């Protein structure tokens, strides 16, 4: 008993003009455009009950692949940062009638190695939980801390870090007013956790492949080229 | 003016035993094995003074390379663990007429992508540095602190957080006394400078590429398979 869920996947930040340096959403992974491949994560599970991507609206690359003529995925318009975007996205699903009490996922665009047992391995630990929870893998290189000028203070206690990926999954009411005060509180958002952070939750860490990485430059397409099929 | 250094490159640990699933040394990478692009490094170097590999006695790989018959690579035998070997390297130098003031430059066998301008930022930094130094990279990721029941219990504050890489440049008789007494101290020694922090000393940073990576997952290979030449 998977409990139905929703996905925002924020895409936005891409320019108008085609780049010879793509937007890494949008680079080759074995004849499918990364952004592509992370759709299919999502779009075959059976308690998925809608999926929207946020995109800038004069994106050039996403009218020339497959899923922007699918009526599986849904499309919602880019903010000024990330948060925006996401927080444009629950709008979104609020119009295609998703409940203030509905999960609510939001994962990278550029994870497109996300497997189907992390995806139900979160969902069945986060169910029943009063706030949500994120995927996450344990810290596995040695952690030091600079003091100020630049000399090791201590090597951090590495057993209690953990590396934040995504999905994160957490309610679309909370996650909603969270992301809205974070806002115009000022807080430095990075992912949804940060925001419920600040809101006073305690998310919690499900423990997630290590290889559900983020594609951050061309080189780390090269580690999942032979992930596909 | 760089200073003259003496390498110590730990890769004991090996059985004696070949096995499919080779230790990670010994892979290819595009056409030589790991570890002999991690001696590529060092050896070319005009301030080297001479290097060690630290090896089982038993190692069925090394005699196979190239490089087990060059009078450019001396040989040590391994330790109990990582830093027993090491400490035989040490000794090793000391037959070879190091003294107790000349830097000691220790590196991961699994790091042959340490490009040249790398080990000489850390020769020009740690040159007159009182205890010495190691590569090392911005944490780059979210980091999550976890509660004792999985949740997040804080955001760590990521800007203070570097992920510790090799080469470690120490002077050598402090880095002998360091390892051998935190080896009968029962100290968890990680890498040299854990143990010059548990004698006291504070390590500096001196940041290097990220891509700078230890092989340890074949998939790791991947990622370098196009960074040679
Ligand atoms: C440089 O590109 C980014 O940082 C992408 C980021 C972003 C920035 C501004 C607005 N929306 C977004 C969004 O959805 N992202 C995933
Ligand atoms: C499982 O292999 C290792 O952890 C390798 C390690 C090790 C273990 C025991 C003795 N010496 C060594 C050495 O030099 N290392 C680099």
């Amino acid at each position: 008993d998977l409990p139905a869920f929703w996905t925002v996947i924020p895409a936005a930040g891409v320019g108008s003009r085609m780049r010879a340096d793509r937007p890494k959403q949008y680079l080759d992974l074995a004849g499918r455009t990364v952004i592509e491949r992370t759709l299919d994560c999502f779009l075959e599970h059976p308690m998925l009950r809608g999926l929207v991507v946020c995109l800038a609206e004069d994106d050039p690359y996403w009218p020339g692949l497959d899923c922007a003529a699918s009526r599986h995925v849904q499309r919602a318009a880019g903010g000024a940062e990330r948060a925006g975007s996401v927080l444009n996205g629950l709008l979104r699903l609020l119009e295609l009638g998703a409940q203030a009490d509905d999960w609510v996922l939001v994962h990278d665009a550029a994870r497109p190695n996300l497997t189907r047992g992390d995806l139900d391995r979160l969902l069945e630990e986060l169910a029943e939980d009063p706030v949500g929870g994120l995927l996450a893998v344990p810290a596995r290189d040695t952690l030091k801390r600079s003091d100020r000028d630049g000399r090791v203070s201590e090597t951090i206690d590495r057993s209690v870090v953990w590396l934040a990926y995504t999905p994160q999954m957490f309610r679309l009411g909370a996650l909603h007013r969270a992301l809205a005060d974070a806002l115009v509180a000022g807080v430095a958002i990075t992912d949804e956790a940060s925001a419920m952070e600040w809101a006073g939750y305690a998310p919690k860490l499900v423990e997630g492949r290590a290889d559900n990485l983020k594609i951050t430059t061309p080189e780390d397409l090269l580690r999942l080229q032979r992930s596909f099929p």
